[PDB]
């Protein structure tokens, strides 16, 4: 008894494992007294935008593009009393294989073995 | 008896697995005592946009584009009181094979052994 | 007796596997006690939007595209008392192949192989 | 006895498998003692709008395409009293294989073998 | 009995393995005694943008482009009373193969040996 075995493998297989976690912890309070007194409270806040005739890749092709023309993005600016931000905001982005690519595989072996008993 | 095996793999499986977990803990109060006096609570808050003629990717082609023209984002900025944010924006974006991509896989594999016995 | 096996195999299976959980903990309160005075309140909030001529992607086409125009998004801004956001915003966008792509598996294998016994 | 087989596959069967849980907790609460005094309450809000001769994708194809347009979005944004948000906005897009996409499978074997006993 | 095996192998695969994990301690706070007159609080917060015919990417392409144009970001700024902010911003931007990619296996092997017994 004789074993040939020849596994040609062209192949592309990557991969991620990731593991994510967040505990608020223990937030334990005892005898907590308060007294407070804050007559005539008066916040302001004011946001202002004007654009006029804006433009954007105005020419040829992008492979891959994630950036902007003028924005504006406001967080969290102006909590005023007892505010908590826990594990607030996770932004996770992930990416095997991108925009604009090109994978060609062109395999064409070629294979003739013999065994002669 | 013989074995001749030859599983020619042309393959292309990528492959991700996530894990993704929060608790918020452990929020405990015990005799908490509170008086609260405050009157005349006027709070503010403006927002104002203006646009005229804009334009956005005015050209060729993108292979792939996640980016903005412009906008304007508001999140969680005024809180004025007992405000909680737990585990609260969560964005995840997963892509295994972007826009704009080709695969081509050509295979015209030739195979011809023999075995004499 | 012998055994010959050749599995050809041209093959595109990617995949995903995901666990996702969120536990909003433990909120436990005793001998909490309040004494609230607040006569007179008047919160405010103004919003305004004016667009005029605006315009999108004017010219060729795009391979995929998650961008926009010039919009306005407002959330959880002005939150005045006793206000709670647990694992309120969650987002998953999951995509395996994108828009605008080709998959051309042109396989056109040749295989006679023998057994003289 | 002698075992010849070719399984020539041709496939292409990506796929996900997700588990999604939530639970809001354990919300206890004894001896919670309150005392409320708020006369004269008078909240305001004002939300406004106005576009004139807007226009979007004015041209050539798009492969896939979930961007906007001059749009506006208001969420939560002014909670007085005793407001929650528990687990409230899930949002889960998945696609397999997006817009304008092209999978041409052309596969035309010639496989001849034989054995001789 | 004779063993012959010749696995070539083709094989791009790389892959990223991530543990993370956050926990925000034990906050514990007993016979907190506290007093607090405040009146009269006014904070003030102005944000302004104004932007006039400008361009981003206007020539030839980019093979990846994550940069952006005149654009504004806020964070955090003006917290004013018993502001938390626990492992709140977490971004992870995590790439296998960028755009503009070209992946050309072009695999032609020649394999022909023999066994004589
Ligand atoms: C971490 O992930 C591995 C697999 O990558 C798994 O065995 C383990 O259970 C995970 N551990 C935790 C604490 O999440
Ligand atoms: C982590 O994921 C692995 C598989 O990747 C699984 O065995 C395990 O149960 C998970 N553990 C937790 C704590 O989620
Ligand atoms: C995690 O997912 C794996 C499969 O990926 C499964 O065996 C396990 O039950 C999951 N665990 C939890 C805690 O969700
Ligand atoms: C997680 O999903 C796996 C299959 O992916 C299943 O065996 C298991 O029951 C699930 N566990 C939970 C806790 O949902
Ligand atoms: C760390 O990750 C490894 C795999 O990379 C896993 O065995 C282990 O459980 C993880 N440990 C923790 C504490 O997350």
């Amino acid at each position: 008894s004789f074993e040939l075995t020849q596994p040609s493998s062209v192949s592309v297989s990557p991969g991620q494992t990731a593991n994510i976690t967040c505990s608020g912890g223990y937030l334990g309070e005892t005898y907590r007294s308060w007294y407070q007194q804050k007559p005539g409270q008066s916040p302001v806040l004011v946001i202002y935008q004007s654009s006029k005739r804006p433009s954007g890749i105005p020419g040829r092709f992008s492979g891959s593009n994630s950036g902007n023309t003028a924005t504006l993005t406001i967080s969290g600016t102006q909590p005023l009393d007892e505010a908590d931000y826990f594990c607030q905001a996770w932004d996770f982005t992930s990416v095997v294989f991108g925009g604009g690519t090109k994978l060609t595989v062109l395999g064409q072996p070629k294979a003739a073995p013999s065994v002669t008993l």
